[PDB]
């Protein structure tokens, strides 16, 4: 009787399949727009790595361009970039535009694979399946993992490469004479910047194989 069990059970692997990489993804982007969004770390890094030793400003200068920038990164901001006290080539300009590019498309998917994961997983929780979870959470560990390397074992060619895969263009080459912004934006900011996204991920791999096996207890525990 077994013979016609070839092709059986298909469609609920697949939404699972589905819903884990969407809860991946999810976190993922969440966590890079509180990064990105998030002033708390920079602002505990101007002091940190002496941002006006590195800028040639004051503390108040460098967080007043910051925040000009940030919130010019809004998607919710039209209009166009133009920082208090440096000095802006066009390039520099360009590209910071490509920069508000990839983040408004980044946050269009998220917003697409957050309800796929709602949704889908309001439906496979109502079946009692729990496992797009546990997968979703195997995902969020392996991706910064997997990252993990290239930031500790050479984080500048990593850097390099990154943006030459992300940008089509050399305008996020900055001169510091013609984008002094640059100054103010130190590779080792970008570095803790880059290992609080992976720990917001990781952090997010916590919660998901924590939900995973609270559920599972409920129902070994409905058992007994
Ligand atoms: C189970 C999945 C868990 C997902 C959690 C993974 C880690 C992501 C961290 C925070 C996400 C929620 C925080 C809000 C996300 C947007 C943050 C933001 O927009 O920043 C605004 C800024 O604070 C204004 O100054
Ligand atoms: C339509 C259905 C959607 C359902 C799913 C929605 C869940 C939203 C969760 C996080 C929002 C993150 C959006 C990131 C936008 C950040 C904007 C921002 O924080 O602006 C900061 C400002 O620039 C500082 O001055
Ligand atoms: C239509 C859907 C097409 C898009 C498909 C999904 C989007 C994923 C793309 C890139 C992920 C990389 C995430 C990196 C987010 C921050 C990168 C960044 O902004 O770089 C800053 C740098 O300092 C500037 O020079
Ligand atoms: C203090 C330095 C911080 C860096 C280290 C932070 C801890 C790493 C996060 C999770 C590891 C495992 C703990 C909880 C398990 C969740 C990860 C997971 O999804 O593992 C699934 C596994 O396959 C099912 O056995
Ligand atoms: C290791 C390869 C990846 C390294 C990258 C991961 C870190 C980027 C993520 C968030 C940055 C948050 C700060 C956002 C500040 C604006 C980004 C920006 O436009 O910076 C200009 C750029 O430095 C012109 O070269």
């Amino acid at each position: 009787g077994r013979e016609n069990l070839y092709f059986q059970g298909h469609m609920d692997r697949l939404i699972t399949l589905v819903v884990s990489y969407s809860i991946a993804f999810s976190i993922f982007a969440l966590a890079t727009m509180a990064v990105v969004y998030g002033k708390w770390l920079y602002y505990f890094e101007i002091d940190f790595l002496n941002i006006p030793d590195l800028a040639d400003m004051t503390k108040d200068e460098i967080k007043r361009n910051y925040d000009v920038l940030i919130t010019y990164l809004s998607p919710f901001y039209d209009g166009a970039l133009h920082l208090p006290t440096l000095d802006m080539s066009t390039n520099g300009r360009i590209h910071f535009v490509d920069v508000k590019n990839i983040l408004v498309k980044i946050q269009y998917v998220m917003y697409a694979t957050i309800m796929i994961a709602v949704i889908g997983g309001i439906y496979l929780l109502k079946k009692k399946n729990e496992k797009f979870l546990l997968h979703g959470s195997i995902l969020t560990i392996i991706f910064p993992i997997a990252l993990m390397l290239p930031i500790a074992i050479n984080f500048e060619k990593s850097f390099v490469l990154f943006h030459k895969l992300l940008f089509s263009n050399d305008y996020w080459v900055f001169d510091p004479e013609k984008d002094p912004i640059i100054l103010m934006l130190p590779e080792e900011f970008f570095m803790h910047a880059a290992c609080a996204i992976l720990l917001f991920i990781l952090g997010g791999s916590i919660l998901c194989y924590s939900l995973y096996r609270y559920l599972v207890k409920k129902k070994r525990m409905s058992q007994k």
